[PDB]
């Protein structure tokens, strides 16, 4: 009695090949009315069926959401039903259409390196370009680990700012905006049902999990992939199973 979605932030390399640099899984439980989200770090060193051990986000470049799903299932027991892929322009335009007033974000610190915008610490309303910049920043010692934290902060803010009667009343519009800028195989009745159930009768606390979990991984230098995360898959499989079954 649940729905699960593989949510991908994607972009183009200079050579034009597509890449995913943010991997999340969202599950909504229709019975218990509980929503959960997990971030899967893109640098996890994973067995990609057919291709050997590589950074897990290479599965998407090779075989799209289907191969990334199979790779998540084999390596982490994560097997989402649906997918939703968004690129830079889609993300920016989606935010600006959903929230023209801007998204209220407690910006962790001043940041501007490599994100094409200049953000100031503290509570600010960010447009699509700025919120994307906030989700992309990584040029500090925390690297991808701090980016995952800030991406989860963005998702929690979008949650708090969009689940309300003013938006659930506007679910048809919201859904049309999403399908125009998000590449997804969810049936549109499913966007409606999830929004209706969660927006009216869902628990407001959305619990989150970051994979790999603390003290289960190290950074290793790889032959052709470079900097990657070598993780204890079995320890992470058990944490994921524990996280997803009991609120
Ligand atoms: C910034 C930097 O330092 N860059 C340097 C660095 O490169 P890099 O690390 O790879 O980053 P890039 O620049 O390549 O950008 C790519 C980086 C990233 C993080 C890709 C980001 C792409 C995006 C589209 C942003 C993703 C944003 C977030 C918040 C993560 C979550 C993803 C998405 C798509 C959020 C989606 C939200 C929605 C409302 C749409 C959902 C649509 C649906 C149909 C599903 C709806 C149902 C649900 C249940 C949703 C969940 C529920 C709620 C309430 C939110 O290193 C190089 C060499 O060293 C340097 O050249 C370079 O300068």
């Amino acid at each position: 009695g649940k729905i699960s979605i593989l949510v991908l932030g994607a972009d183009k390399a200079q050579g034009g090949q597509s890449r995913t640099d943010s991997i999340m899984v969202v599950q909504y439980d229709f019975i218990n009315k509980k929503m959960k989200m997990m971030s899967v770090m893109r640098d996890i060193y994973a067995d990609i069926p057919g291709y050997g051990k590589h950074k897990i986000n290479s599965a998407y470049a090779l075989g799209g959401p289907e191969l990334l799903r199979k790779t998540l299932d084999k390596n982490l027991g994560i097997n989402p039903e649906y997918y939703a892929v968004v690129d830079f322009t889609g993300f920016e335009k989606m935010i600006d259409e959903l929230m023209p007033e801007g998204v209220p974000i407690n910006v962790e610190k001043d940041m501007s390196k490599n994100i094409g915008v200049s953000l100031k610490k503290g509570n600010h309303r960010l447009n699509g370009k700025e919120l994307l910049g906030y989700a992309r920043f990584r040029h500090d010692p925390e690297g991808d680990f701090g980016r995952v934290r800030r991406q989860q902060q963005v998702m929690q803010t979008l949650k708090k700012e969009m689940v309300n009667f003013r938006t659930v009343v506007k679910l048809p519009k919201v859904a049309g905006i999403l399908r125009g800028y998000v590449n997804t195989n969810i049936p549109d009745s499913g966007i409606f049902q999830t929004g209706l159930s969660f927006g009216i009768r869902g628990e407001k606390d959305v619990k989150s999990l970051t994979v790999p979990i603390k003290n289960s991984y190290e950074d290793v230098n790889t032959n052709t992939d470079g900097s990657a995360l070598q993780i204890n898959k079995n320890t992470n499989k058990q944490a994921i199973k524990d996280f997803l079954d009991e609120d």
